[PDB]
């Protein structure tokens, strides 16, 4: 399988503009008919090379004509001798129940339904499957009355039918011109919540959710946070719907979280379906999230889309840009940036140290279905928050217009968007650009001094980025840089220089530079990076007493975390080294104190208190270490949590007593008192034995909803209460049916600390809610015990890389997509030692050498083993 390379982009031959397609609908045998008119743009003598995958070719017609100049080969058919306009004809067909790998046109359940993007298409029919090819689209379904009574294309219906024996049609028209990509058909029996949203102008849009027969229980949620959405865009961006219907599906079997396909958006249903005894507040939030996330592509994807793959982030970093900005603007502002920076130190950062490290804008992909990474995704969010940062709402609103004006309606570039902001601004991005070709995660040293002669302050900020393992040359970024400097009683100092005025983003363009501030009458405290400015690892000396002092008296919510973070990241250093060398774990008790004092501080917002006391992840404590012990990690957050169980008891019961609330409520104010009481509860599970028990187990049986009782749950696996296998079998008991919430029992199995965990893992590969043709399920057992166990994973006798490869080998044949996904924590070796990485390695080579090896796990593999 060979490589494609951004640099080789050039504008295709031949474009269609429009394609009226037949489907003749059945899950054993489809028969497709594509008429598309099409024009030619290259030299008169190139042929018309069409994508297909697993087609079988009936008949293509040039003007009606049977066609002879023609010739199938590997993934394509191409056509030769053509006139300059023309109506293509084909007709193929496809097997949509042998599709396992839920890619074209597949079965979820007893619905049939679509994925096309990245290159999906081309497995429905033969097809420029670029997605530079903008073609207005009608599409004619014809099907089984009583199995699929719902058929469902993009746009509205324009004709409808009954035929002899049982069969009828719909067919459906878009006006907009779209890639393939946004191709979407649903066939089924649903229910179908109906809603309408009336635009700021007073365009009435038609709010279609379907659901599979049983659920119109669970999704009152996600229409409201569709209307939300919708309200949103209006409000921040000006944005409003562009048709007359919006329809969302539910599928419960479904590889990549959402997708916008145009008025027809089809969802994992784990992103739509809730209930206050089925989900959690997270998954409200989540679905709130996704919800928004599609329904922003609406414009950031759709109305303009991706000229080619390779300029994936220019959809994906900005509509995740604008999901954060929906989430943190509807709910706390200061908890959705804390999570989004723990995802990008922990999980982020990990990629870009990893051998599939790519600039957010790739340069080279083997199989494109690998790109869709926390890199494109939220790395390229801070990229579009890094230009927000440089140039300020205002500006940032005005170069969004300038980007729809230049390219609504077309396939456009990173640069393209880099462009507008720049010339709507006039702020000069030239040297920013580099984020988009540069892989890899900056590190920014700063040194300071104080001249209590002068009363100046001085920064030394250095900057230097790593090499990675696809690029050996790196140069300095443009480092949107913020500072806030604090006088000894936690008063803000004006930043000026030179009798002027210092704008507090410090732009950092120079592998070193230093930064001068006059009038600074007291030795400050800073504040640095604040709000995660860049996408950056921080060096500074900080002493402990600074990090408390931010603590306490940081302005932004953030910073006060991030200071707690600083404080924190020096002891899980200690005490993993303290582990290596069989010693247990040593806390200066006023760094115990700086933790009580958050408790005890009535004035602390409960949303971030709750996040100070939630530990780092495993995942974040990784990457505080060049070589990764990931024993030693999982003992010593353990060993940690139990410390501040210990000296905190008294402090934690009596916050989780003070936050009880007995009426539910997802309410932002409701969900950060509950994130704090259950924030305590996970270390009051770690407190005496006899109290923990009785605690967990008095809250998983009074729960009133899924939040609260999942605490309880995870409490009881994760300090190994003695009520844990009752709570376990009873939780089983009431929702093995339902396997949405079975989830989050599999992803406690395989992440709980017992000893016989991977013994416990390998049998719930039996378990009645368990199946391999379920994404879902694979993630949330399988998945989970890799990637969210390390400990366990990598296990010194190998067995967690000997459970992987057996998974894998299936996976790779059923599901190549979700494989390469699970694959990730293997291709990791060279961060851990010697005799771990040779195991992996042993597996690596084992899955190299497999038959019918998907291109998926083979681009991962290779860069592994370089
Ligand atoms: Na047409
Ligand atoms: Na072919
Ligand atoms: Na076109
Ligand atoms: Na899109
Ligand atoms: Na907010
Ligand atoms: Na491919
Ligand atoms: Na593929
Ligand atoms: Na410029
Ligand atoms: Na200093
Ligand atoms: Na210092
Ligand atoms: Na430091
Ligand atoms: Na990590
Ligand atoms: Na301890
Ligand atoms: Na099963
Ligand atoms: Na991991
Ligand atoms: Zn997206």
């Amino acid at each position: 399988p060979q490589a494609k390379y951004r640099h080789d982009y050039r504008a295709p031959d031949y474009q269609i503009t429009d394609i009226d397609l037949t489907f003749d609908l059945d899950a054993q045998k489809t028969v497709v008919t594509a008429v598309s008119q099409a024009v030619r743009h290259g030299a008169s003598d190139a042929p018309l090379r069409l994508n297909g995958e697993d087609l079988k070719l009936v008949s293509v017609h040039i003007n009606d004509e049977p066609w002879t100049a023609w010739k199938e080969e590997e993934g394509a058919l191409v056509i030769s001798n053509l006139p300059e306009r023309f109506t293509l004809k084909i007709i193929n067909e496809i097997s949509p129940a042998a599709n396992t790998a839920l890619e074209g046109l597949y079965q979820s359940g007893d619905a049939l339904c679509t994925q096309c993007e990245a290159e999906g298409f081309r497995h429905i029919t033969y097809y420029l499957d670029r997605p530079d090819v903008l073609a207005r689209f009608t599409t004619k379904i014809i099907a089984d009355k009583i199995k699929y009574p719902f058929l469902l294309s993009n746009g509205n219906r324009v004709a409808q039918g009954e035929l002899e024996n049982g069969r009828h049609w719909v067919q459906w028209q878009d006006p907009f011109p779209k890639p393939c990509y946004l191709f979407a058909l649903v066939a089924g029996d649903f229910d179908v919540l109906r809603d309408t949203f009336t635009t700021r102008s007073g365009r009435e849009v038609a709010l279609e959710l379907y659901v599979d027969r049983g659920n119109l229980d669970r999704a009152p949620w996600a229409m409201t946070s569709l209307k939300n959405s919708m309200k949103w865009d209006e409000e921040r961006f000006g944005l409003e719907y562009d048709l007359d219907i919006y329809m969302i599906v539910a599928v419960d079997f479904f590889n990549m979280g959402a997708m916008e396909n145009k008025g027809l958006n089809i969802f994992n249903s784990k992103y739509v379906l809730a209930r206050t005894d089925t989900a959690t507040d997270k998954d409200y939030l989540d679905i709130e999230r996704v919800i928004g996330h599609e329904y922003f592509h609406n414009w950031t994807g759709n109305r303009v889309t991706c000229r080619d793959w390779f300029q994936l982030s220019l959809k994906e970093g900005l509509t995740v840009f604008r999901d954060q900005e929906f989430s943190s603007d509807l709910g706390s502002r200061a908890v959705n940036r804390i999570n989004n920076v723990r995802t990008m130190r922990g999980l982020q950062f990990a990629e870009d140290a990893s051998p599939m490290a790519h600039p957010i804008r790739p340069d080279m992909v083997i199989e494109m279905n690998n790109f869709y990474t926390l890199t494109v995704y939220e790395k390229g969010a801070e990229v579009i928050r890094m230009i927000h940062t440089l140039l300020g709402e205002e500006n940032f609103q005005k170069g969004m217009q300038l980007y729809f004006e230049r390219h609504d309606g077309s396939a456009a570039t990173c640069d393209d968007f880099v462009q507008a902001m720049e010339d709507a601004s006039n702020v000069d991005l030239s040297h920013f650009r580099r984020w988009y070709s540069q892989s890899g995660t900056p590190i920014v040293t700063v040194k300071d001094d104080y001249n209590p002669e002068t009363e100046q302050y001085t920064l030394t900020i250095s900057q230097r980025t790593p090499a990675t393992p696809d690029q050996a040359e790196k140069q300095p970024l443009h480092i949107p840089f913020a500072i806030e400097l604090y006088d000894n009683e936690g008063k803000v100092i004006p930043l000026q220089k030179g009798g002027h005025p210092v704008n507090s983003v410090l732009n950092v363009t120079q592998a070193e530079q230093t930064f001068v501030f006059d009038n600074v009458y007291f030795q400050p405290v800073p504040a640095l990076l604040c709000e995660f400015s860049a996408p950056v690892k921080l060096e500074y000396k900080w002493s402990d007493q600074q990090l408390t002092f931010l603590m306490r008296h940081a302005r932004n919510d953030f910073s006060r975390w991030d200071a707690a973070q600083s404080l924190l990241a020096t002891y899980i250093k200690l005490n993993v080294a303290r582990h290596q060398q069989g010693q247990p774990l040593s806390l200066p008790v006023h760094v115990a104190d700086a933790f009580r004092a958050v408790l005890l501080d009535e004035k602390i917002d409960p949303a971030l208190a709750a996040e100070i006391l939630t530990l780092p992840s495993v995942n974040e404590m990784a990457e505080l270490f060049d070589i990764i012990d990931p024993i030693a990690i999982a003992e010593v957050r353990e060993a940690l949590t139990r410390t501040l169980a210990t000296e905190l008891a008294d402090e934690l019961l009596a916050i989780y007593n003070a936050n009880y609330q007995s009426e539910y409520r997802v309410e932002h104010e409701d969900i950060a008192k509950r994130t704090l009481r259950n924030a305590c509860l996970r270390f009051l599970a770690f407190g005496e034995t006899h109290l923990a028990d009785v605690l967990v187990s008095k809250q998983f049986h009074e729960a009133n909803n899924m939040t609260d009782a999942l605490a309880a749950l995870s409490a009881a696996v994760a300090a190994q209460l003695p009520c844990r296998d009752a709570l376990m079998q009873e939780y089983d008991d009431k929702w093995h049916q339902n396997g949405l919430v079975m989830d989050k029992w599999f992803i406690l199995q395989a992440t709980s600390p017992a000893a016989n965990v991977l013994e416990t893992v390998r049998g719930l590969l039996q378990h009645r809610s368990f199946t391999m043709s379920n994404p879902n399920r694979i993630r949330s057992l399988i998945g989970a015990f890799a990637g969210s166990n390390p400990a366990a994973f990598h296990a010194e006798d190998g067995s967690g890389y000997l459970f992987l490869v057996e998974m894998l080998t299936d996976l790779n044949s059923r599901n190549p997509q979700v494989a390469s996904r699970l694959i990730e924590p293997l291709i990791r070796l060279k961060r851990y030692d010697a005799k771990r990485q040779e195991k992996m390695r042993a597996a690596l080579e084992q899955l190299k050498g497999l038959e019918n090896l998907s291109g998926d796990l083979y681009e991962k593999i290779t860069k592994a083993l370089a």
